[PDB]
């Protein structure tokens, strides 16, 4: 090692994820030369369409479509570096290949206007959670959110995203059924200590609280890739480069890429 550098690329090889997943290709060393790396990635899918190169920080990039991926399609991922110079004489440790597909069309929209998460398959309301977001003082922001990891049970910890436990915004909580949809700590999580806000008042630090049955359900159900969009919050936007906001970056600016950085 040392000139030579593995990536690893997601989603896992045979895995089913949602509309919304993009392909990433993480690399264990920084990326001196970004367009030699996508020069030697190789992306075929099935309906063909049309997607760019993006990335998130010196080591990881993401390619995706304009739009979200049409249910059933296929794709194939091959990354090519070996004997390729990723940059001031880093060569690809080996090659590396992945095989996905796109399953139904999952967007649960959360409207602050409303307090109630909706979750529509393929265009249809299958389940309508009342539900509790960031209060004012700490707000959920507005945004498209790619769910990520899922768990049974974790515990939430506000030094994770640089808030210590002891100060006023800080927390250190045990949750049930916790869907993961932003790297700055946002889940979709069984609450039972605000059923009651639920639908009515936001009292959370920024997760989307719900009831245990409907965090169960969203967690049995709901998939990597798969959509939350949340919209009329007093919060911002979610960033484009969060890990998971991919989509809030326009397509332009994505299109255009930011190789030559």
């Amino acid at each position: 090692p040392a000139h030579l550098t593995m990536p690893y690329v997601m989603p896992g090889d045979g895995e089913v994820v949602g509309v919304g997943e993009p392909v990433a290709i993480r690399f264990d060393e920084n990326i001196a030369d970004r367009g030699a790396a996508e020069k030697a990635i190789k992306i075929t899918t099935n309906p063909p369409v049309e997607g760019a190169f993006y990335w998130l920080n010196n080591r990881e990039v993401r390619w995706r479509p304009e739009h979200f991926w049409k249910p059933g399609t296929a794709v194939d991922v091959a990354v090519n570096t070996y004997g390729v110079d990723l940059g001031e004489g880093m060569f690809g440790e080996d090659n590396v290949q992945t095989h996905f597909t796109i399953g139904d069309e999952v967007i649960a929209t959360a409207d602050d206007n409303t307090k109630i998460l909706t979750v529509r398959v393929n265009g249809e309301v299958v389940k309508s959670m009342p539900t509790s977001m960031g209060k004012d003082s700490t707000p959920t922001a507005n945004g498209i959110y790619i769910v990520g990891s899922r768990y049974k049970h974790i515990i939430m910890d506000s030094s994770t995203y640089g808030v210590p436990v002891n100060s006023p915004n800080g927390y250190r909580t045990d949750v049930d059924w916790a869907t993961q949809i932003s790297y700055s700590g946002v889940f979709v999580h069984s609450a039972p200590w605000s059923v009651g806000a639920q639908g009515h008042t936001n009292t959370s630090h920024g997760c989307l609280n719900v009831s245990p049955s409907n965090a169960q359900w969203f967690y049995d159900h709901v998939k990597r890739g798969d959509i939350v969009e949340v919209v009329n919050t007093v919060g911002g936007t979610l960033p484009g480069i969060d890990g998971l906001g991919d989509w809030n970056i326009p397509w332009d600016q994505w299109r255009a890429g930011n190789a030559k950085a």
